[PDB]
């Protein structure tokens, strides 16, 4: 019995996340692609359960996927959400591994308004990275609408009643992805808001810049490899990583980074001095991506890109 959750048979393996199991399925009742995500029930490290009701807790909400199920078939704890697009981080690999300003600058509205509705919810993600930020697919209404995905590093900052943000603490591994993550994050402090919104910035000087000044650091083990980016991340200011490029973002890293610990960070002045931009170069904020310009207009191609 291939099929998993009595409604969604198991299509092509596309699995990639922290080795987790990530399959193509499609609903036999509606013919609608999903994607299933699959992860065993005796493991060292149960995660898949809660993921599932931050999908619920966040269903409805633009670029946030709809939860469908969740079971226990056989060994492995089973996730139907929505099928969707490829991740920023491939479309930057098939762009040349760069992004125009125009482009930055409408994915920055976009992955600040989903930043936005997550903490709304009362969750900070604390996993910002371009693979966890899709597209749609071909043909539909968000095609290229940004989605976010991946909640398995999601936790509460406030709590829902009565909206008091959870104090402020230390020592804390570092775990997660060391070349987009916080300066707070490196010295070990508790995450909240301003944390999503710096690695933010850092994604957006690395669409910007095609790399950062902190990658490809030499270290004999990872802590002193976490280490050792942090301290580019301080020794650098944000000008010098706005060299050549439009000052508002500077302007935009500077800020959250010096954002008190339980504030409530303005997601409308950013967006709008991430529009800003687009003022003084005389660009309209229509839509256009670099993407949806390869391969002669027809899009992004499976066999010749990936
Ligand atoms: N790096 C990287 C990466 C890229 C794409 N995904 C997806 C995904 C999401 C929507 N459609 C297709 C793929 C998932 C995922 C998460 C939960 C779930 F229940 C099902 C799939 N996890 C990842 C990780
Ligand atoms: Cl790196």
């Amino acid at each position: 019995s291939s099929v998993v959750g009595l409604h969604y048979k198991i299509g092509k393996k596309i699995g990639e996340g922290s080795f987790g199991v990530i399959f193509e399925g499609t609903n036999i009742i509606n013919g609608v692609p999903v994607a299933i995500k699959f992860e065993p029930r005796k493991t060292e490290a149960p995660q898949l359960r809660d993921e599932y009701r931050t999908y619920k807790h966040l269903q409805g909400c633009d670029g946030i996927p709809n939860a469908y199920y969740f079971g226990q078939e056989g060994l492995h704890n089973i996730l139907v959400i929505d099928l969707l697009g490829p991740s920023l981080e491939d479309l930057f690999d098939w762009c040349g591994r760069r992004f125009s300003v125009k482009t930055v600058v409408q994915v920055a509205i976009q992955m600040l308004t989903l930043v936005e509705e997550v903490h709304r919810h009362d969750l900070i993600y604390r996993d910002i990275k371009p693979d966890n930020f899709l597209i749609g697919r071909r043909g539909a209404t968000d095609e290229n609408n940004v989605h976010l995905i991946d909640f398995g590093m999601a936790k509460q900052y406030r709590d829902p009643r009565t909206k008091q943000h959870i104090p402020y603490r230390e020592k804390k591994s570092l775990s997660g992805t060391a070349r987009y993550m916080s300066i707070n994050t490196h010295l070990g402090r508790e995450q909240s808001r301003r944390d999503d919104l710096e690695a933010l910035g850092h994604v957006f000087f690395y669409f910007l810049r095609g790399q950062l000044p902190w990658q490809g650091l030499k270290a004999p083990t990872n802590k002193q490899k976490y280490e050792k980016i942090g301290d580019k991340k301080r020794t650098t200011p944000a000008v010098t990583l706005c060299d050549g490029l439009p000052q508002q973002f500077a302007e935009y890293l500077d800020s959250v980074r010096s954002l008190p610990f339980d504030a409530e960070p303005p997601y409308e002045e950013y967006r709008m001095l991430l529009l800003s931009v687009l003022d003084d170069l005389g660009q309209a904020c229509d839509g256009d991506m670099d993407w949806m310009h390869l391969n002669g207009g027809r899009g992004w191609d499976a066999t010749i890109n990936k």
